[PDB]
């Protein structure tokens, strides 16, 4: 009924093609998608935006035609290159000179980049579907590709000489582990601790991606050794700082996903650390699992007449349990509980670490690595290093992953390779322990 | 011979598709070898070379192009779905992107890339100005770098700095050189243009702040001004600016440092964000206009005088009258001197038809119907009134030459900016005056 | 008693008086050695010998000032020119400056020393406290230290600084731990205290920015505030201050962060600073007090309530009406019942007896702060600090301060020191020249109320 | 009429003496000063405060008999010090109450610090005399020289990223050399130079005292080879820089005179120096000599020449030698006769070699530039002949600049041979000279 009525207003036509070369009717637009409450309604009006404004497939479809009808009496350099920008501009869909225009006006990149948040969370919940939001989004990533990129972000450290303001902001959009008060904030990055950010060279002290440091003395096996310190506070000597451990990576703005934010923080964190500390050499991550437990559950079915247990394996768990082996561990496994009861921790040691190693190496989306973390790290060019029994006992980790912390190591002069084998070639680097626990895996499935 | 080794390993070649989110580890080191290599090159021809082996090796691939093409035509003739149409359109789509784009995206990136870029795109509009590199593969070139340039410099990448009596030396000899309108006097006049009733700022881009790209100068005043020496050459009472009698703001130069963003902007932000900025100290001001010179008038005078009516019989009697020979071959002595100044007695006679002239000049004379005069493009383009014509408005020796002395006001009216803008750059209308409108149309009888 | 070797060796030698206005190049090794023994010494009892062995051997040179003496009388018995009389008293003057003047002077020039020297005062003024040292040289000294301390903490010293959530955690941390007149709750309520409608400065030696030596928080309001509770406990929507909603500005704390300074300035500055400082943002902003606490009432009330006793069960400050009516809430007789519940912080409970205690309460506080005199000046300390200042004491206010804190120090009364920007110099005047009080109707009939039926 | 109703409503009275522990009759006094437009005018005004609002000598006469009477019979420590503070009180002067109120008011220290310009100023045209202007001056002197010590002043450093203010002012109340255009000021500030100054740590980029330096191979023998040079602009090598040369120092604020600041701005300029140039020992000065030609003028009135020396000038000068030095010595022109300048060397040197060294003051040299140096332990190492060939130059010293050395490691003890035993360091090119000058 209304939201078409807007739209249509809204976004300018696309001009004849010469003209090429509207800003009362931005206004109109903004204005009235901060006048929704509901994100539901938002899904629909950027779904019909997505829908009934991208490309023109006569037009694409025409012009394609104009190109082959060139090339069948090659004919000079100038007149073919001008069938091409005719077909380049017919691909540029009708939503991008909203978007382009929108930009240009005051709180502009700031609305785009929430706006994008709004359509990842509306996809992911499957509120908008088809092939259309998929591509209005890629869009929106371009165009934000270009304002965020590397070039633009300034470098920023956090200490206790910082603002309120960004402890605050670093602490709310925490989206791995909770802090408990400002008396831990302190030592979070106090000595031994490295906090920082990245911020638009436009809007410093705004973080936009945020990543914690522990330094180290060797790779750290466990989170609550890192959270729950009381790291000296004898000023920190050089003589003892031999491992940088990447402990908490977070996004402040959903909206800047996929754009290598992430990757490059990583990157320029290293250069400052080796520029501080010239005889630092160890650089990993102590990660999560996220969706290993969910992965696990998932898989404890049913009709596929999938053996995860050897006999030995399978009747120890029994004794422990009272009942069956599937439906006793789906109902335990979600509640937390079993850590409590230490025969079967000790009991479930080796055949969890041997499926959670497949979990990260073995399976697969598009032939990536399910694990969304996984990818990361490896993207990166990090070597699935080190798998962690009871390495995170809090109640999203319990839960999220039955205790299982990995660790991807960063190996300096081999991470430019380590990416493109695991871009072009699909392949992941692993250490003889993790490589061990999958051949131990395939002696059953 | 070489050149074209060095482009070959070091333009970043076109990843896969599936790839194409996603930068390469090699994109770094490429760039900078490119970088390397073309700061390495001294003399311009060179670079001129360099830059039209870039765009010709290095564009679109025209056999994945016509391959797509052909694709997406395939699946139209057995109306697929829109999940594998769209696919089809986006592989086309990139497959249009010329490789050029990720050697520049990729330089950005590098520890001093867009300043790199920026005297890059210099070199390749003076390469054209020369004639040392033709073809519309570096036409393409050209246009793809200005599109990337205009995204890195547009509002909301650039500070709206202050220059003051307390801003650095550095700085004030950073904005005296950069002075393009009107050249600097002495250093007493520096103080007077950062002073009492007088506004100065420029344009920084964030990343580096302090290195100016576009000063605009600011008079605060009771009228909209009409001669320049009356601005310039004013020593106030040095009292602190009677907040009071300042009726309106008056823009008298306008200088862009850096050749290489020749028009990748737009203009209105320059003006309608210093605005606001005064604004906030002088509420209650609300008369916005520029104080303009019209560089080639003169020139388009004389080039003219070359046969034609432009003069009456009343008034061509009157100036052979004054001077003593024929008329047109006459005003062509005097006017190509700029000596005819100094007789009032012409200045005076002169006036009705020059202003008549000028009117023309400005209103009627098109370049693809977009205003011949480059000066009036650019406040026509931000949605300024071709509010007055002046007259003896600049009677230094550079202002004679250039336009006879004749300076035009365009109005910024605050409100109406925003369809101006449309009118002018759609439709290519220009909103005129009473006082302009008049003089055109006395033109139109001749 | 190496302690007097150190001295020795330490404290500058008085130069001659020919070079009087030079100094002399190991005054800045010989003070270090000073500050760097006194530093040294741990327990203060040691601090605090040392402090009278200076005052002792380095005050005025007696002998020297008799001679002087002599010398402008004897040049007064044959009339001599003023060129030489001016001489002749000048060397007189200088013979009578102390010692102790030079390396406290010298001390000033040092790294440090301006910290130090204000450390070294809170010792002086400790180890007086403490009977530690007696004598009307450690007075002599004492005055000499203060004038020196009023002159490098004269306004004109002092850096005004702001604190938002824009500020450091470290200077957050600072003013958390400096807080003295209301603790800090929690986090969550210092972004509060520095937030929308609230205002929270200090005062910084120019030498030291961001050290800071007096906090002052500010609650920008539509009336003058009477409640404590009222300021802290409320959230506001956190829209943006609506600039127009505010008619007034109340100062509910001020602290003073190092005891060295206490009362060598004046505090007309530290208010009027702050006020010009505020005014800027809001011009249209006009009225200005202080929301103060009342420390030493209730125990100037239980002290009065033991020896102020009378005959049968009535007594100086209570009504016989009065005296009826608290003994048939409570039970009890009334000089015995009073003193316990009130000095227990429990009273506040029965809503009966909180009506009946009002009356009276503000009536005896009224007179504590106006009538109750020490050395003619005030009893209350920061009663004195704000009437120093030119504040009138402008309204006495009931069950102001609920929190335990607040019912202890003086049964939940808080008083209004109202600034009128205009009368502070002459108000001043008027309480430190003539030890007068400019005060309210609202006082003034209070006081009238408590010498209508109190001899004491 | 007036004048005087103002001095007695604004002085405030001298309280009894126990209320000892008049804020809007400060303002009263300010606003009138600043009303008052001529000099002559603020010099009735200084001149009547400072007489009428002095010491009361009744009293202060009163309170040392008192003194006395107490020492007769000796009693306690409390009593005899409470007499000796009743006499400290008494030669408290009215008008110090006056400043010290005037100080403690918003533009008040700063009103002082002009107050006194203005007094030092009519002092030294003769508009005020007596001993009342003297001691009003002290009292003034020792206010400023607590509120100015060195504790609270930031070295600041001046260089071309520094705000246009502080060149201008660094050049306009330059008081030694004029700078010629903006071209210059870079220069002398520019590689190869220093230009160092103090401001208050209350208002900063507010220069007090000025000091510049050049950066160079030896201790430098003339002023035009340093002000009219090209120095490179290829940044500083560290490896030529060798000698620190201080070439104008001058005070911006003339209320602050013998408040020692001066001296401290080298002192803290050296510790700076030696920081940023761990191998550089060489610190001396290039001096000029104010004051000379109006010494050597004065003293040709009416032998300081040998017989050969006179005889070689008057046949040079077409006259006498009294009369004709007298005229020509004092308008510039006897440089461009190489002639009379050549006959003129030796003897000169040895007289102005006896000027700084001989000469005295109270005993303290005369010359004020070499009291300063000398009284910072610096030594009067070299005379240099036609150092300084500009107008005020010439007409101020005949040309002469003087070298004044420091010696890190003994400026300390040279400071107090110089103040306590009145011994000036000399080296043996001056000691000679001064050994030439003795045989007249
Ligand atoms: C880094 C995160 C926050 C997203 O980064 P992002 O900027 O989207 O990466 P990219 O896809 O843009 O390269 C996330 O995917 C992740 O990997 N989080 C946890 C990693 C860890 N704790 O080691
Ligand atoms: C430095 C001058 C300007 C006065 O300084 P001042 O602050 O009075 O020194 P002080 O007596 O306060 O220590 C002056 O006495 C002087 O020495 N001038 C020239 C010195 C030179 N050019 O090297």
């Amino acid at each position: 009924g209304a939201m078409d009525e807007l739209l249509r207003r809204a976004v300018p036509p696309t001009p004849a093609y010469e003209l090429r070369e509207a800003e009362g009717q931005c206004a109109d637009f903004v204005s009235f998608y901060g006048g929704l409450a509901e994100t539901a309604q938002r899904a629909e009006l950027l779904g019909r935006l997505a829908r009934g404004f991208g490309v023109d497939h006569g037009q694409v479809a025409e012009q394609s035609a104009g190109v082959l009808h060139l090339r069948q009496q090659q004919r000079e350099a100038a007149v073919l290159l001008q069938a091409e920008d005719r077909l380049r501009y017919a691909l540029v869909p009708r939503y991008r000179g909203l978007f382009h225009h929108i930009s240009k006006l005051d709180g502009g990149v700031r609305f785009l980049v929430q706006l994008r948040a709004d359509l990842l969370e509306a996809q992911a919940l499957k509120l908008v579907e088809g092939p259309d939001v998929r591509e209005m989004n890629g869009v929106l990533k371009g165009m934000l590709s270009e304002w965020f990129s590397s070039g633009f972000l300034n470098l920023e450290r956090v200490t206790w000489h910082s603002p309120c303001e960004v402890l605050q902001k670093i602490s709310e959009a925490e989206a791995v582990h909770p802090v408990k008060n400002w008396m831990d904030m302190k030592r979070r990055v106090g000595p031994y601790r490295r906090c920082y950010f990245f911020s638009h060279c436009s809007t410093p002290g705004e973080p936009l991606v945020v990543l914690h440091v522990a330094l180290t003395g060797d790779i750290s096996s466990n989170i609550q050794a890192i959270v729950k310190e009381h790291p000296p506070s004898e000023t920190e000597e050089k003589n003892k700082i031999t491992a940088a451990i990447f402990y908490s990576i977070s996004l402040t703005q959903q909206g800047l996903q996929g754009v290598e934010l992430g990757t490059f923080l990583i990157k320029r964190v290293v250069k400052e650390l080796q520029r501080e500390f010239p005889h630092l050499g160890v650089f990993s991550s102590l990660s999560p699992i996220p969706g290993f437990t969910k992965w696990l559950l998932g898989l404890l079915n049913s009709q596929t007449k999938n053996e995860l247990f050897t006999d030995s394996e399978c009747k120890e768990i029994s004794e422990i349990t009272g009942g069956p082996i599937n439906e006793t561990l789906k109902l335990l496994l979600s509640s937390s509980e079993w850590v409590q009861s230490e025969k079967l921790v000790r009991a479930l040691q080796t055949p969890l670490m041997r499926l959670c190693a497949w979990y990260l190496y073995g399976e697969k989306h598009r032939g990536y690595a399910l694990n969304p973390v996984a990818n990361f790290h490896l993207q990166n060019g990090a070597v699935l290093w080190r798998i962690n029994w009871m390495a995170d006992v809090s109640l999203r980790g319990i839960t999220g992953s039955c205790g299982l912390m990995a660790n991807y190591r960063y190996f300096l002069e081999e991470t430019g390779p380590n990416s493109t084998s695991y871009l072009g070639s699909k392949i992941i680097k692993a250490s003889e322990q993790v490589l061990s626990l999958v051949a131990q895996f395939q002696k059953n499935s």
